């Protein structure tokens, strides 16, 4: 398979058949062939091991640089570079300077003109790293990875070159303070991991199969590791991700995102236990009363989407359909320079996206006296101004040439979209805590509503609402923080955020980034509507001459990758010609093609195509053939 | 669809189609219509939710009554008659009489006679009603239910009638003190459940793809009201039970078991809070070096699986070859005298199965003096007795005409093999507890090793060596007891169990079940191996006369539900005929069979038929049609 092809999932099957015949056959010539198929059995699996190995070695490499270039817009500590501002200022500020203290060693204007200007360089020096050494990168690369799953080829996607470029290039951009996460990238990371790790061994980089069986599991070892959240990762891949996924990887992919929680539970030398800025761990029970809030809030989760999901898409329209596009670099350093300009005066936003999370996840306590913990109403106005803010930059920032993510501002703005309620809660129970409400159920001298869980949900409402994950992200925040009794919250938020968003359409930000791009993908959650025979799937059309079922020219003036006779294909008779002309067809010619009958209806071809997920068949009626029907064909029609 | 029948799914899904267009275009006459349409699609979850509220109440009835009757083998409570030896001998023995009390009022020999016919009368009476009332309830009842999800026919399968006979009659039974189960019994009794529950709408009680959709969500209802497992179930559903299972269907699934454990959260208020006898929850946290059993152990459950797969099936056949089964009551009824006749010496034996599990997992205490905590190999070697005697009763046991179930006796044999080794490191330690292997990690002063955990993986890894489940079954003991830090341990266990396990074969106990039964089921955790041409699996054969592309005779000659012209089918031309006659056919016949070329290998044509389920097709060479290619004629093959 060339670069961007899709893959024809029969002869993949056939292909790994003949070598698992060639294999049991060779068997019985001595125990040792039995011994090396067990190997490559096991090895299946450490490739998933591996996989693992480097997801999370690599997050925390990606978190180490993250925290040691950030904090440089604010300062640094001579003593260690690689921890994070609170490691080496805590364990004993002579050893920390910020760049006041640096240059004149006192102060405001400084320090604003500061961290402009470093901001300005560090985005400018992840926009010149991504033009000049990867474009791949931009993107959170999760819609890329599912039309990957979906049968399409890319040679170099997964390259340890493009690999190291995302991964230094992810570091930079969220370093540069802009509106972009990091946390589900790592699955494209994971995928290319699944690839890299897989190269060893014949067996996954001689069938492309096998590579998406790999791809498939590795899919959960990001959401795994970059939150610590292994079976929210592996069902995100059994759902959001894999286009088709046998159950028998289910459980193997489990493993790639456990494996990386095992990675990320030993890599913990200088003991802490955070497995990042905001993991706090949930524990509290609950109870019936509580689920008003949790279908309440999903309103404003799905009302985001429909605020995103338009805006954001708009944008990037206009992002490829004017002059703007043609000095990108310049744009971001303008859209970092604004960030910089609106960002520092408010100290909710001047600080970062995940450990505001952190802040809006952290029930109070009794030794914390933190802004959540003041107990103001100007600090909510400016949280309010801050959270608008939020809304327009993290609009204007997903659809940017340079590594993006909106997990973490997403989950950002539905936190403090559910610690509104909490809020609102609290100081109205201050004075009326004899309230119907708090009157039954809640007992004296102990918490009784924790507003991070709800903000927690109302993340997961506001991701629910742009990209519609249902099955999964119950999961994943069953571990981002333990559940196994708090699954019936995350169920009913999702409903009702996704009830919420579906009032305007059926496209997700993940979805919408396959359309507004426009890979060849087939929608899996929709189902045809229109009601036509098949005499109009099939091609060329009436405005176009009959099917040309010399070959060179035919190529050119259409772009089908197979032809009929049995049939071939290009790389076929291109492999077979070149052989023969260093040496000086019917070996090649494939007997078997498919066929459906030309009366049979859209409803079951379609499908047909879409789990089997053959490349193209043949139309026949009474035993006649009339034409060739393919997946570009099928999308045609769709568009 | 009649008795004994297969489904042709594209049927169903053409006629579930039909019905959401035929919806769908009325909806577009007032509001009314879109409510209704709204309220047919919350039909779906409001059968789950009656579902899960029947499998909690009848499995609460079920323990009701197994509890009331079979403690009336030794004796019954005046006061109170539907609670439990415990609860009506502790909430305060002249309320309680052991009825020697009764009959003589002080001794062994009396105790021991009264224990033996009873029994008997417990026994006879089970196998009387089974036998005039029901006699689908034989068995645990699963590959049944297989073979249903496998697209099968059986109209009374699911009756009212025969799901109160079979509660009843599973009651009765483990009453009668033989070595028989109930856990799994749930499965088909939540089957049963989602088609009762289902009869009252006609969504899904006209439309059978609806029906096996319900059926593999209710799957899981069993497996959680049982045991108190929810996901344990669901992914029980999605891996063991269900043929088919779009993963749209695992979360809806899961909320039947869900439901199920809710209704069994909410009933309790006795103040008792153990799901079953044996309701051992586990928190205690592990480490590294326990590895070594969880992998040992592994080998006997793999052992038990040669000795259980083999012995019970064999007697299985032998009891179908025999004079036995003319008379399997009095068969019965002497199994059930020698099971009272030898059981009663030895107290280990004497006791209840689910109760001696609950003995094996119960950690030791302070408090607690038991058996198991006294420290006695006079006691061992009785319990030695006592499990060889186990083995040798549940290996002939399972394969009777009383609802059966091996879950709690392949369970027990299973704990009792992982306390061996609890109480074998505990007995070294006690002299050696300085040894390298306890030197190094455990702390002084603090239990270091739990045997009731190693004897639940025990349990575990049996079950896994007699069933084979691997992605479910680490989920069942990831319910039955909270785990999600203890997911590491069963898939290691239930990995050396199947393991050891298939070195002997590739049929489980319920598979071995489907196979001497020999249901209509098509394996699908196998894949053909031998090299053939299609020309093979078609038919007729050598030995058969051309194929008969009048109708009476033509059914009279052979079996087959339809043929070629379109096609037609039988009850299609019968009910049409009867409907002209009534009344003094191009309108029935269907005009787009499915068809496959001849030269195709059978590693497709198989997989096709495999997930897809279509009934028949026809084969053509060149647009020449040859032959009819059904499920039947691809089994005998098989076969």
């Amino acid at each position: 398979y060339d670069d961007f092809h899709t893959i024809d999932w029969v002869r993949e099957k056939c292909k790994d058949r003949e070598r698992h015949r060639r294999i049991n056959s060779k068997k019985k010539e001595s125990a040792w062939e039995m011994t090396k198929s067990l190997y490559d059995a096991w090895s299946g699996w450490l490739v998933v091991t591996l996989t693992g190995l480097a997801s999370g070695a690599l997050a925390g490499l990606i978190d180490i640089a993250a925290d040691w270039m950030t904090d440089l817009k604010e300062g640094i500590c001579l003593s260690a570079l690689w921890y994070n501002h609170e490691q080496c200022c805590w364990g004993s500020c002579p050893q920390w300077k910020t760049w006041a203290e640096l240059i004149i060693g006192q102060s405001y204007i400084m320090n604003y003109i500061m961290y402009i200007f470093w901001a300005l360089s560090f985005a400018f020096l992840a926009v010149s790293l991504v033009k000049v050494f990867a474009p791949y990168a931009c993107g959170s690369g999760i819609p890329e990875i599912k039309t990957i799953l979906s049968g399409f080829i890319i040679r170099g996607y997964l390259g340890k070159w493009t690999l190291m470029i995302k991964t230094i290039t992810l570091v930079l951009a969220v370093a540069s303070g802009l509106s972009l996460g990091k946390e589900g990238p790592l699955v494209h990371v994971a995928c290319c991991c699944g690839n890299i790790f897989s190269y060893l061994f014949p067996k996954y980089s001689t069938n492309e199969a096998k590579k998406r069986e790999v791809l498939s599991a590795a899919s959960a070892a990001g959401v795994s590791v970059a939150f610590g959240a292994p079976i929210g990762g592996v069902l995100f891949s059994l759902e959001e991700v894999s286009y088709y996924f046998p159950l028998k990887t289910l459980w193997r992919s489990f493993f790639a995102a456990l494996v990386a929680a095992f990675v990320l539970r030993s890599i913990n030398p200088f003991g802490n236990s955070r497995l990042v800025l905001f993991y706090v761990e949930y524990h509290t029970p609950w109870y019936l009363f509580e689920l008003f809030p949790f279908i309440l809030l999903g309103v404003f989760g799905g009302l985001w989407g429909a605020f995103f999901i338009r805006a954001n898409i708009a944008w990037c329209r206009r992002r490829k359909s004017t002059k703007f596009g043609k000095y990108p670099v310049l744009e971001v350093i303008i859209v970092a320079a604004i960030t910089a300009v609106i960002a520092f005066p408010n100290p909710y936003t001047r600080l970062n996206t995940s450990e505001l999370i952190k802040e809006l996840f952290t029930d109070c306590g009794p030794l914390e006296s933190s802004s959540l913990c003041d107990y103001v109403y100007s600090a909510i106005w400016q949280l309010c101004l801050a959270l608008i803010f939020k809304i327009i930059m993290t609009v204007f920032t997903f659809g940017i040439k340079v590594p993006s993510g909106l997990f973490i501002p997403s989950m950002a703005i539905g936190a403090i979209a559910g610690r509104i309620v909490g809020i609102a809660v609290e100081q109205l129970a201050y004075y009326h805590h004899d309230w119907f409400i708090f009157k039954e159920w809640c007992e004296v001298g102990a918490d009784c509503i924790t507003p991070g869980l709800y903000a927690m949900v109302g993340a997961a409402a506001c991701l629910g609402g742009v990209t519609r994950m249902t099955v999964s992200l119950v999961v994943i925040v069953f571990e981002l923080t333990g559940g196994l009794e708090y699954t019936v919250p995350l169920m009913a938020a999702v409903m009702t955020s996704k009830w919420v968003g579906d009032a305007f359409g059926r496209e997700g930000i993940y979805e919408a980034h396959i359309r507004l791009n426009g890979y060849p993908f087939l929608d899996a959650k929709e189902e045809f509507t229109h009601t036509t025979l098949a005499a109009d799937v099939m091609r060329p059309r009436r405005s176009d001459p009959p099917l040309a079922v010399d070959i060179e020219n035919m190529i050119n003036e259409t772009s089908y990758n197979g032809f009929p006779v049995g049939f071939a294909l290009r790389r076929d008779l291109t492999i077979a010609i070149e052989s023969a002309r260093k040496k000086q067809l019917r070996s090649i010619l494939d007997m078997s093609p498919f066929t459906v009958t030309d009366h049979t209806p859209m409803e079951i071809v379609v499908d047909i195509f879409r789990k089997l997920g053959l490349r193209q068949c043949l139309v026949t009626h009474n035993g006649r053939l009339l034409g060739i029907i393919t997946k570009k064909d099928i999308l045609r029609h769709m568009a």
